[PDB]
């Protein structure tokens, strides 16, 4: 059971929710965590969804080495292997922080003709980047997928950037039921070396902080010229390829926990629940023990015929109430209870994890009714989170409105001139003002742009505003 | 491929893997990029094995790749991040055991907590490889590693054998590679384990056995080291009985070696990223769409029967070049479509393993190909199975060893299972080859021939316990 309240000590609540649901075991090396099966199931669900979808686009999986040489890599985040035993290595080598400099010389070799394009590769793997750490959200080693494509034209690459971003929106919004906002990163927050970076952003109300949930980069021709990735044209001329890079990590899991967890623990959206329905037989004295177990197995068969993922917790060595607490901590969306009274009526009692509402459902009606309940729960998790997001964003016009909004734990949407030095000035000014990390930075320039009335000044510099921009305190 | 597989096998292997586009080289020695043509085979066997161990209640997990100095008291030391030194150096994991088993000691308290069954899909780094080659001797490789804890030895041993059977199916049903189940000798088992089981394969071209996968009955020794104890139903503290089991991308190497021929790779249809390559008979600048349009219609029809299909419509290569290209990659089936094929409603299909050709009506295309594919798969297995049984000589005395070794064979010999005799045999077989390469045990096969009363060990003279399989090996 969880005892910390989510709206009181949020970080203690998070620690308790992920430990007591058996998702995480803490580790002696700061920022590394053991990922226990209950978490890994969710990761497998979202991985299967994303892997199928990118296969439909013609992306093929591959595996590149986890080590990278000093020359190919050339910064402060990179872990260096420098010794073997007590002897120093002749040349130190790095553990991959990301694989651009690992794959792209191979791309340079593999690409000769426009007939070789597009090249579309993806890798499921872990990476290492070395603030204070948080399980799932900021860890030193994390699991991810990284996709890397090369195209003959820029327009084709950008289309792929946007298709991938849409997939990431589905990953968060259709699987995890986490609303996100699509936008571009500012020039100082984008991938180093790339042309343009797009992103989905999520919000965490309890601390009012924005978090980058996934990114899709138009690399353009910048890496192509640094790695000499050229192809021959139909015309016969040599051209640089146009590249994209895109990645998504186990941060998504943390975002889901924070988004849907409550004072009793996890709430797992049915689309990623390894167990959607847990069937709990109520055995007390020997009150029709075998008939109960048999009817439970029947119900499991019947529900699996509608592709519902069902476990029967018929373990002897635990009490039913213990089983209720266990699967509630764990976040299983639906609990089905069956006792001698329930066998007598031809019904079963069903409790939704998200709200606690109980239903008596006859056996014949179980499958369609539970499908309806699961779709209701998924949709309701999403809509409540989306409402919290809508009320977490203040639209403002001048700098004076910023500190009040931030202190309500809100994001700000403000007209901005998009000058890069102004972002640094704003970060430092908001840090200083919050003293009396507290800094506000750009989360993204949203795709969905309100109208910009003629003569709207930048909310900070007074120069003409270019676009509406989403700022907040960040992860 | 110019090297001949029976005549210069090392060379044949290197040429065949590179010309097949399965791997790419890298600027850090011993590391190889797995390109999709090979990674897809990994993905298929991974999915099969993972489905089957999930049917057993094994669940996947992830453990960090670093180990502290504190917890370790020939490791790779990470000592800096950026230009900044770490306060204390950390290390890259030597074992996963050293990270998982303290966690196991924490998680297991009561008989209620058993059995615990975990698996990890990950990569592994080994820093001392002698001279590298793809899939066999590499600085980094992929694998799965399963670790379980049970309340009794019988349950753990049951799982050891169930996993071994899954491994047999991995090799034999996916990769069409025949393997032999057995238990390792005392001198070749996992160090602190009770019993190690193995599937073994055989490479006829150099006559070497190669270990395909291992499933260990660890017993209670690791439980004693790490204090993985549980309280049983009567209140007593007992030690858990552990198992571990693993299998690696070396499996891909063994498939190459088994099925490849002088033209190059032959990939079993069950795991081939492309099962059917469609080759339009065209030449540059001629494309009117008639031939490519029919090729696309055929692709759609074959994909409806869940056949994995690729069309090679590249303009700059002649059809002969493409035939050679896809044969060197080892696509099981090629479908040639040209002007007469079009003008008569047929297609010409060629099997990669035998070179036999079929003129097939478009209507019959999808059924027939399914048939062809299953045939190819079965044929690949049974031919290899025959080679395996022709490579094993059943002997009785040491006198027969050196001849059999020189026929590039394995020997099945009655043995007293004394470990020192195993190391003596390694030394002598080795000295004899030098004067003309050592011969070790591969396994004691589960399938034991009858042992006539009073048979003596082929080397020591003492009473024989069991028939043991010996050979040179990888
Ligand atoms: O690390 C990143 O952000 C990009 C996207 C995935 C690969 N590299
Ligand atoms: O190295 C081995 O053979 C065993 C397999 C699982 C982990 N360790
Ligand atoms: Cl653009
Ligand atoms: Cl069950
Ligand atoms: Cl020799």
């Amino acid at each position: 059971m969880v005892t910390a309240k989510k709206d009181e000590n949020f970080s203690e609540w998070y620690t308790q929710a992920i430990v007591r649901s058996e998702m995480i075991e803490y580790y002696d090396i700061s920022g590394c965590y053991i990922m226990r099966p209950w978490a890994f199931h969710i990761w497998e669900k979202v991985q299967r969804f994303f892997d199928d979808e990118i296969k439909k686009m013609g992306v093929e999986n591959s595996y590149f080495p986890m080590f990278v040489s000093r020359h190919k890599l050339e910064s402060p985040e990179v872990a260096w292997v420098t010794h073997y035993g007590d002897s120093p290595l002749p040349e130190k080598i790095a553990i991959r922080p990301t694989s651009e400099t690992i794959m792209y010389p191979a791309y340079a070799k593999w690409i000769r003709s426009h007939r070789d394009l597009p090249l579309k590769l993806n890798q499921w793997c872990s990476v290492v980047r070395w603030k204070q750490p948080t399980p799932f959200l900021r860890t030193r080693e994390f699991l991810w997928q990284e996709g890397h494509t090369a195209h003959a034209t820029e327009e084709e690459a950008w289309e792929l950037v946007l298709d991938i971003l849409e997939l990431y929106r589905r990953w968060y919004e259709e699987c995890l039921a986490v609303p996100v906002i699509k936008g571009e990163k500012s020039e100082g927050e984008k991938f180093a070396g790339g042309k343009k970076t797009t992103t989905v952003e999520a919000f965490i109300p309890e601390n009012g902080r924005g978090i980058q949930a996934a990114t899709s980069h138009l690399l353009g021709t910048n890496f192509a010229k640094m790695f000499e990735i050229e192809f021959e044209d139909e015309e016969g001329h040599k051209r640089l390829v146009h590249q994209t890079s895109w990645g998504c990590t186990t941060r998504s899991l943390g975002v889901m926990i924070m988004t849907h967890g409550d004072d009793k623990g996890l709430v797992i959206p049915p689309r990623v629940a390894s167990v959607q329905v847990v069937i709990i037989p109520i055995l007390f004295k020997d009150e029709n023990t075998g008939e109960i177990l048999g009817k439970c197995r029947e119900l499991k068969t019947m529900l699996e015929k509608a592709d519902i993922r069902v476990r029967i917790d018929d373990r002897s060595n635990y009490t039913p109430g213990w089983k209720y607490n266990h699967w509630e901590v764990k976040g299983v969306p639906l609990r089905l209870e069956l006792g001698p009274k329930d066998l007598a009526k031809g019904t079963a009692r069903v409790v939704r994890r998200d709200t606690g509402e109980a239903y008596q459902i006859s056996w014949a009606d179980l499958a369609p009714k539970l499908l309806e309940l699961m779709e209701g729960i998924q949709r309701s998790l999403f809509e409540k989170a989306k409402a919290r997001l809508h009320e977490g964003i203040e639209k403002i016009s001048t700098f004076d409105e910023v500190m009040p909004a931030l202190n309500r734990k809100h994001l700000v949407l403000a007209p901005w001139c998009e000058d890069p030095e102004s972002e640094e000035q704003i970060k430092k000014e908001t840090q200083k003002l919050s003293e009396i990390t507290g800094a506000m930075k750009t989360l993204c320039i949203p795709f969905d742009q309100p109208p910009m009335p003629e003569g709207t000044k930048c909310f900070y510099t007074g120069k003409p505003a270019k676009r509406w921009t989403l700022w907040g305190r960040s992860y």
